[PDB]
């Protein structure tokens, strides 16, 4: 097969007041450049059984010295809440 990216969930926090999951994870992308936010979102959603419409990658940090990247995503239980909280540039950037 071809080299695949792998997500490791390191932490999920349930934010009751805001109504979201706060999700920290590692991406291992061996023999490959850092993957796109798009592909990273696809794996995370698949992995956690999440609606992609309300899954918001905030950042993905990479390191020149390794094939592991570290990301932060928020998942909103309600779309309209997402829209009130998240800046439009972030939502646009993330395919939302």
């Amino acid at each position: 097969f071809m080299l695949e990216m792998e997500i490791k969930i390191t932490e999920v926090k349930e934010n009751k007041l805001i109504g979201r999951k706060e999700i920290y994870f590692e991406i291992y992308h061996p023999g490959e450049p850092t993957p796109s936010r798009k592909d990273v979102k696809g794996k995370l959603v698949a992995m956690l059984d999440l609606n992609p419409e309300t899954t918001v990658i905030q950042y993905i940090r990479s390191y020149f010295g390794s094939y592991k990247s570290k990301g932060y995503a928020k998942y909103y239980y309600d779309k309209d809440r997402m829209l009130y909280i998240e800046p439009e540039y972030i939502l646009i950037r993330d395919g939302i």
